[PDB]
């Protein structure tokens, strides 16, 4: 046969891992990136997936598709679909009740179901793993949010099937995160687990009670439209204002300039998680004007103070809906890159009155890690 893989098919980014020789290896893509944008793009000559698709988004916005995870398993008339369509530069059309993304591709109008778009992302993840392993990869466990219904689950499975993957099982993202930390294998009775998942575009809080290998979902809360990208946007707005004051130019409607500034801001955010300052270095940001400056960790925290504090309300709501006190939480699990932000960890740890956080597994990789473990179990190789 071949190696079984765990795939986190994320809203904004995806990640693939493999369990072998007693260890999970998270697999780097051809750019050396351990996560891959959940982006597909269509041009005059080719279809682009992942990094290559995201890299040309400002030059080809209406034919660059993302957020298929917000469409998958839903109907066109869905209130969620109608709302979300407003914020996408690509077209969504109705095919006999079902949403389809419509693009131009090689001088032709083509349309794709959300699960076809996700199949393309899954194809890239498959090829990434095959490039690393030197072997054909067919079996996989693919993750979804706990709140996904059977239509969403089936459509996610269907995306894998279209990609040529044998989907062994669709498992919940918070379950995968808990499996990564071996929280179902502790010597004891019930364990109440809080998963704090602050992703690129979504914030999910999940409370699980694990006992006898059952991962009971007690509560879910969060914000479907809050993620690391919001914190990046506060930085983007900050520097747009700065460039206006410095140079009397509003760069807002130059898509390329704004995209480049955003990329710089994403990088600065990562750097600010392990350093107290970050350099912004952009050659010819606008009209040949260089933008070289810096931002301190304190200023980044100040720009996002409301959004950071605000993450605690879903935690309180999850607790209330699960009928549990703060002190009844056995384990706290960090998932999503934004959970590396020192201020967020401090906020969450203070909220739990000094309780230690499970954060040793790269939070951006924890879900694919648990998926890879489960994949090994299901294929019979753990």
């Amino acid at each position: 046969k071949g190696p079984a893989v765990g795939i986190d098919l994320g809203t904004t980014y995806s990640c693939v891992g493999v369990f072998q020789h007693g260890k999970v290896e998270i697999i780097a893509n051809d750019q050396g990136n351990r996560t891959t944008p959940s982006y597909v793009a269509f041009t005059d000559t080719e279809r682009l997936i992942g990094d290559a698709a995201k890299n040309q988004v400002a030059m080809n916005p209406t034919n660059t598709v993302f957020d298929a995870k917000r469409l998958i398993g839903r109907r066109f008339d869905d209130a969620v679909v109608q709302s979300d369509m407003k914020h996408w530069p690509f077209m969504v059309v109705n095919d006999a009740g079902r949403p389809k993304v419509q693009v131009e591709y090689k001088g032709e109008t083509k349309s794709f179901y959300p699960e076809e778009v996700s199949s393309m992302v899954l194809t890239k993840m498959k090829e990434i793993a095959e490039a690393y392993l030197g072997k054909t990869v067919t079996n996989a466990v693919v993750t979804v949010p706990a709140y996904f219904n059977d239509s969403q689950r089936q459509a996610t499975k269907d995306a894998g099937t279209i990609a040529g993957l044998n989907v062994l099982r669709i498992i919940n993202e918070p379950t995968a995160a808990a499996i990564a930390y071996g929280l179902d294998k502790k010597v004891g009775a019930e364990r109440n687990v809080l998963i704090f998942d602050l992703g690129g575009g979504t914030f999910d809080v999940s409370i699980l009670t694990i006992e006898d290998g059952i991962f009971e979902v007690k509560s879910t809360a969060g914000d479907t439209h809050l993620g690391g990208e919001d914190f990046d946007n506060r930085m983007v707005n900050h520097f747009i204002a700065e460039f206006k004051r410095k140079h009397k130019k509003d760069i807002s409607e130059n898509k390329r300039a704004v995209r480049r500034l955003r990329t710089a801001c994403e990088r600065a955010k990562r750097t600010l998680s392990s350093s107290t300052q970050a350099s912004i270095e952009i050659d010819s940001l606008y009209e040949g004007i260089d933008f070289y400056t810096s931002i301190t960790r304190a200023r980044f925290e100040e720009l996002n103070a409301d959004l950071f504090r605000g993450t605690l309300d879903p935690v309180e709501k999850a607790l209330r809906d699960a009928k549990l006190d703060k002190s009844q939480i056995h384990d706290i699990v960090l998932v999503g890159g934004s959970t590396r932000i020192p201020k967020i960890q401090k906020l969450l740890q203070d909220f739990f009155n000094g309780k230690e956080l499970n954060k040793s597994i790269n939070p951006d990789e924890a879900v694919a890690y648990g998926a890879a473990v489960q994949a090994a179990i299901l294929s019979g190789d753990k």
